[PDB]
């Protein structure tokens, strides 16, 4: 029996790692060659892990087991996936990725992306992959912020109200109650407001991993978040594109 | 494949059946013998279902496989299992139950007995039991009420205080927004207040299943809170004793 939703490995390492940003391969919208290449540069900078997410895939197994293994030999840092849940299978894994984000959405009204999402994944554990093979389990709160329809629509979320603490504040203790592991806030088409990213940080407990993103695109907004709070920030679209070596040196600066 | 986790014909019945008392049978104090003669006059009082329930017990499975299966064979109501999680085994299990009963323990200080029992049973499954043989699982929001050092050091519980309502209110946004089955709201040494179950009948979903149970031994309670709103009332000591029958009749009237 490995960990899966106990703590491991890779939990205690971004619990110990120095705090900072974190660079996300969207794997379905880039390609594997360009991944391996990043990979690199990730490890000499030094970050925490190596995400792979996307909010879209299809096909996830037979695409993903021989991406997580290309980007494996080109990096010794953790491999986490982040994808959403389908109902009927739960969520997305294959065998080699050290572990994966499982995002409870408990701004979702409905109830399968709030945490039912966890049960069939459990239920349908370990499926065809080898017990002792499978990936460590990061349990999550997972919140979204700003008007957002393309996840409201799939996942049915909505937004998280900033007007005051009240919503949030549920949040926190169930996240605290239930022992999550990490709270991952995110901005499709704005910004978590670094003042929320504070309230979260000293609400939570002192071994919860706080990650924010959305739209992060340069050093000082990663900065701003670390300083307010955040243990990992994330960034995949300022690499998106031609010139990501200049952009990933300026966001790691 | 087995509903489980999903909706199934127990929670359909709880939630259409005509509210009223539920007898719960303890199976590792009552001979099975006994718990044959009594399922007999349960079915003839038109009760909901038969819960066997216990905050102890031991060699689970060669106990309760022959016990669920006599009791089965002496009533045509659901049998209904409802036992405590233990860490490294998540909940007890055995075929031919109709459904379990899985309590989220929402105001433990244990991590593991608010929810992650319920990740280490679905991982579990289907274990030594065929995926069609298994019984339904009924997620359920479980909460003590009054001074229990029991409950408390067995599964880290600590009483629901009423002085506000402010932790019932957390509770219910949970038991909606997870979109739990029921909530069963338990007293070992005192009674859970009307009042709180009028509270929880106005705050749940119309379709969530409402039970109390704790020192029940009088219609003229089972009444009381069924006038309250609860679904089911229900009681088990009351017939841990030779004249069980006129208790029965009492409670039932
Ligand atoms: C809604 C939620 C938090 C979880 C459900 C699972 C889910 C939809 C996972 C996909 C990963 C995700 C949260 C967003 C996609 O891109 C951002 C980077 O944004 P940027 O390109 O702006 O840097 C990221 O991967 O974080
Ligand atoms: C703490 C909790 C609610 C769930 C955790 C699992 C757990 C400890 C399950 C066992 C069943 C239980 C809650 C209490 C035992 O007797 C009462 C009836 O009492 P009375 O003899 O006074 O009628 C009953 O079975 O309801
Ligand atoms: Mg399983």
């Amino acid at each position: 029996a490995p960990p899966l939703w106990r703590p491991g490995r890779v939990l205690a390492r971004l619990r110990e790692h120095q705090p900072g940003p974190v660079h996300i391969i969207d794997p379905f919208k880039v390609p594997v060659t360009e991944a391996v290449e990043k990979a690199a540069e990730l490890t000499r900078l030094g970050f925490a892990a190596v995400l792979l997410a996307s909010t879209d895939y299809e096909s996830f197994e037979s695409h993903m087991e021989p991406y997580v293994a290309a980007v494996k030999a080109a990096t010794p840092l953790p491999v986490v996936l982040h994808f959403p849940p389908r109902p009927g299978a739960g969520f997305p894994v294959v065998r080699g990725a050290d572990a994966l984000l499982l995002p409870a959405l408990l701004g979702s009204g409905d109830d399968y992306f709030v945490w039912k999402s966890f049960l069939e994944t459990l239920a349908a554990f370990p499926g065809r992959i080898p017990r002792e093979e499978w990936p460590e389990l990061l349990l999550t709160v997972a919140l979204t912020f700003g008007e957002d329809p393309r996840t409201g629509d799939l996942l049915g979320t909505v937004p998280v109200s900033t007007a005051s603490t009240e919503e949030i504040d549920r949040y926190l203790h169930v996240a605290r109650a239930f022992g999550f592991h990490m709270v991952y806030l995110y901005s499709r088409n704005e910004h978590v407001p670094p003042e929320v990213v504070r309230h979260f940080r000293k609400g939570l407990g002192p071994d919860q991993v706080l990650f924010v993103s959305g739209n992060v695109r340069s050093g000082r907004q990663v900065t701003e978040y670390l300083d307010s709070g955040a243990d990992y920030v994330g960034f995949a679209g300022a690499l998106e594109q031609p010139d990501w070596r200049s952009a990933l040196a300026e966001i790691a600066g």
